């Protein structure tokens, strides 16, 4: 029922400023499958809105990111697998206290935002670590966190949502052009302190093998469900959701997105693309 190519594989990516608490799964509000498109040689980031109105298994319909806090990344996964149809293989998450490690590795990452972003910023850090414009900056490893976790009030919950997720979407840009052997190691050691994940230490050397020998020379491609025209902001006793009108759609721009022409079967021949080339 759901779909699955063996040429693609589909490793999601849990970022997490809330590790365990010991009762429970702590929680995740930003979810984002990585598809190995091996197929057409592609690696395609698709991002899930925490707010996205969705059926979780045993739940019925509320926030997805109420699945995490429910079930953790097990319960997640099913979730996205019976709202959209495809397989998951692995996961991966990642604690927001590993991202400092990442940075400074990586040598700095670069992002950008308004005069608003330079205030926050810039009164956050010590005056003389106060180094914000308005274009690009530069974080460290010790920004980056800061960056990542800052709110300017509640109307910037989305804003955080979204600095989350281009950040990720940076380091992963960052990760996937650098080429260095010791900086990669290092990469990994940074990583380790903050991951929980059922990829075997072997399917990770076969990963890292596949990462070397080809997967970051594949062009890297993201998408984001539900899409900008596609859903509305209703309250709902769950509270404020994203509810899709049209979850058909979604389901088909999703598996057109990752397996392309290989569901020319199900929707019929298509000249649309969806996403966007990183």
């Amino acid at each position: 029922t759901l779909i699955k190519d063996p040429m693609v594989l589909n490793i999601m990516l849990f970022g997490s400023d809330e590790r365990p608490g010991e009762t429970g799964y702590g929680r995740s509000d930003t979810m984002m499958l990585l598809s190995i498109d091996n197929r057409n040689k592609k690696l395609k980031l698709t991002s899930f809105m925490r707010d996205t109105y969705v059926n979780v298994p045993e739940w019925g319909d509320t926030k997805l990111t109420h699945a995490y806090s429910y079930g953790g990344p097990a319960l997640a996964i099913e979730t996205i697998e019976r709202n959209f149809g495809i397989d998951i293989d692995r996961y991966a998450v990642v604690y927001f206290d590993t991202f400092p490690g990442i940075v400074d590795t990586l040598g700095g990452i670069e992002v950008e935002m308004t005069q608003t972003e330079a205030d926050v910023m810039n009164e956050s850090v010590g005056p003389e670590f106060a180094n914000f414009t308005e274009g690009k900056n530069t974080l460290n490893g010790a920004t980056a966190l800061v960056y990542v976790r800052i709110r300017y009030g509640v109307g910037d919950d989305f804003g955080r949502t979204q600095r989350q997720r281009d950040f990720m979407l940076q380091v992963l840009n960052k990760v996937k052009g650098t080429r260095d052997v010791g900086t990669l190691l290092t990469l990994l050691t940074k990583i380790l302190p903050g991951v929980t994940t059922n990829i075997s230490v072997n399917e990770m050397a076969g990963l890292a093998g596949g990462a070397i020998s080809s997967y970051m020379d594949y062009p890297m491609y993201q998408f984001r469900l539900p899409e900008d025209g596609a859903f509305s902001a209703v309250d709902v006793d769950a509270g404020n959701v994203l509810a899709i009108d049209d979850w058909d759609a979604a389901r088909e721009h999703l598996q057109r997105f990752i397996y392309e022409d290989t569901v020319d079967p199900i929707y019929g021949p298509s000249t649309e693309t969806y996403g966007s080339e990183m």
